[PDB]
């Protein structure tokens, strides 16, 4: 893995470029013996990352799904969240999520859900640990389903206006050195990139299911070199509204020129809803 002065390489997980094109795509969470856990593999491959950090502030949600915010929050909110936290999760950092997207969107109503605290390394399961596929957290029809759950009555009205999904990351330990979370320009994905998966559970159908994303040369990736706790990442997830880019994709690499002894990376990332807005 070679790097520049501005982007360096690695290598992140994807689906086949024609992965689902026969059936629907399946992976079991909690696989039971018998039956077959999933119908799919995932493959690496080789990825430039370009730093975002010289054009840091010139991303935006509308052009290329992502965007770098300032916005700093209390060392004892951060140890509480790395303490796990619940209800400081639920409570503070909720309405700190919330009250960030507001004025950065201007959008009227922001719902927060499925809080993810990562660590490198860890025993949470999966969803504690950095993502190693590329992906959209919500397919359209997940986008629209967590409305009616979330919104119940209130969600056929608040379709009516522009509807958006994010996720909202934020490092709890800074800086962050391994295990980044890249971001791809929105407008370099191609609909054959995208590749739903249903997550199974207990024969569970999955109805929130998100994009797996194939690899593709017109693929340009990005990624905030040495992220701190004061800098937020929004990658949009679902977008109503026509844009250069209708949604970003993201995951983590094994950052190159690393100490191996570098600390395990810890973070959280919260889903939100969000209505209304520019
Ligand atoms: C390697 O990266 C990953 O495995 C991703 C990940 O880390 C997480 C945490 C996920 O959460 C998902 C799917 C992803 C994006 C996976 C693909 C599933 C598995 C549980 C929660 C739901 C939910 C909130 C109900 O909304 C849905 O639309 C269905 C898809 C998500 C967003
Ligand atoms: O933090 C990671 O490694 C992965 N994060 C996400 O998938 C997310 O924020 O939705
Ligand atoms: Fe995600």
């Amino acid at each position: 893995m070679v790097g520049s002065r501005t982007w360096c390489e690695s290598e992140m997980l994807f689906v086949q470029p024609d992965a689902g094109t026969k059936e629907e795509l399946y992976y079991r969470v909690t696989p039971k013996p018998g039956q077959t856990q999933a119908n799919f593999n995932w493959t690496p491959h080789k990825v430039r990352f370009h730093d975002a950090r010289p054009q840091r502030d010139s991303f935006d949600l509308n052009t290329h799904g992502f965007t770098f915010v300032e916005d700093a929050i209390s060392p004892q909110l951060i140890e509480r969240i790395r303490a796990d936290d619940t209800a400081a999760v639920e409570g503070d950092y909720f309405a700190s999520v919330a009250a960030l997207v507001k004025r950065v969107t201007g959008a009227d109503h922001v719902v927060c859900f499925s809080p993810y605290t990562r660590k490198e390394n860890s025993e949470k399961g999966i969803f504690g640990q950095p993502a190693r596929t590329v992906h959209c957290d919500h397919t359209p029809a997940a986008a629209i389903e967590l409305t009616h759950k979330l919104c119940g009555e209130d969600a056929v009205r608040l379709l009516q206006s522009r509807f958006r999904a994010f996720s909202v990351w934020r490092p709890l330990v800074e800086p962050v050195l391994d295990w980044p979370l890249a971001v791809v320009d929105g407008r370099t994905i191609a609909p054959d990139d995208l590749h739903p998966v249903h997550f199974l559970r207990y024969e569970k159908k999955d109805t929130e299911p998100p994009f797996q994303l194939s690899f593709s040369e017109t693929q340009k990736w990005y990624y905030l070199s040495r992220q701190r706790s004061d800098e937020v990442s929004i990658v949009k997830n679902y977008d109503s509204e026509v844009v250069p880019s209708p949604r970003s994709a993201h995951c983590a690499f094994k950052h190159p020129f690393v100490p191996k002894d570098a600390p395990p990376r810890e973070s959280i990332d919260v889903r939100c809803l969000v209505f209304g807005g520019r």
